DNA sequence: CACTTCCGGT
DNA sequence: ACCGGAAGTG
């Protein structure tokens, strides 16, 4: 469709030290966190301009990544997911 | 296509 | 919180 992509956005939060109020690279081996999720819920909603946006929809959106290799979840740890850069590659 | 909505089940 | 099928949106 042309609009930025989940993977982008959320690489983009991740890159900058200033956002680990709401999302942060943590654990290792491509970890990360969501320490805000509705806070990244929200900047996600409004890039996307889908206003109703929530942790809900965008959890789900997230897991849909797990088909792609391109995600998967920190099982047991909240909030908790993994990025999978060679799964990312993959898709390229 | 890449999600967004919805929601019953674990 | 997290999962994942199914139908809907730009």
């Amino acid at each position: 469709s042309g609009q930025i992509q989940l993977w982008q956005f959320l690489l983009e939060l991740l890159a900058d030290r200033a956002n680990a109020g709401c999302i942060a690279w943590e654990g290792g081996h491509g970890e990360f966190k969501l320490t805000d999720p509705d806070e990244v819920a929200r900047r996600w909603g409004e890039r996307k301009s889908k206003p109703n946006m929530n942790y809900d929809k965008l959890s789900r959106a997230l897991r849909y990544y797990y088909d792609k290799n391109i995600m998967s979840k920190v099982h047991g740890k909240r909030y908790a997911y993994r990025f999978d850069f060679q799964g990312l590659a993959q898709a390229c």
